[PDB]
């Protein structure tokens, strides 16, 4: 499969209205009806990931690094990271595996991904660029 379109079907489907800064706080009703109702909905015609694997990284389980690591938001949005993902993932991309080990699969693999991930609308951190 393909897993650079298989973690972009959690990061662009955003559905919950969490969103970057929409998550509001539950409130007591009853007499509480003093508010007005005019929610106009919410356009994003740009993607903001950060907010969106910052929170699915600590959801997952363990801290984890999306920002440089590519094994880390795969693993985040939960895949399985073994032998056939990775395989996968790296062969619809075009696969490097001579001499580069996993040093260089983790940086080559991250530039590649990114740029069929974000390139979908996504918006990324000032930090994260190739």
């Amino acid at each position: 499969m393909s897993i650079f379109g298989k973690i972009m079907s959690a990061i662009f489907g955003d559905s919950a209205a969490a969103s970057p800064g929409g998550a509001q706080a539950p409130a007591t009703t009853g007499a509480a009806g003093t508010a007005p109702t005019a929610p106009q909905p919410t356009a994003a015609p740009s993607i903001d990931v950060a907010p969106i694997l910052d929170k699915a990284v600590k959801a997952k389980g363990e801290k984890l690094e999306w920002r440089t690591s590519i094994v880390d938001l795969m693993k985040a949005l939960d895949i399985d990271s073994s032998l056939s993902a990775r395989k996968e993932l790296a062969k619809e991309l075009g696969y490097s595996g001579d001499m580069n080990d996993s040093a260089s699969m983790n940086i080559w693999l991250h530039k590649q991904v990114m740029s069929k991930l974000v390139a979908n609308g996504g918006k990324l951190p000032p930090e994260i660029k190739h």
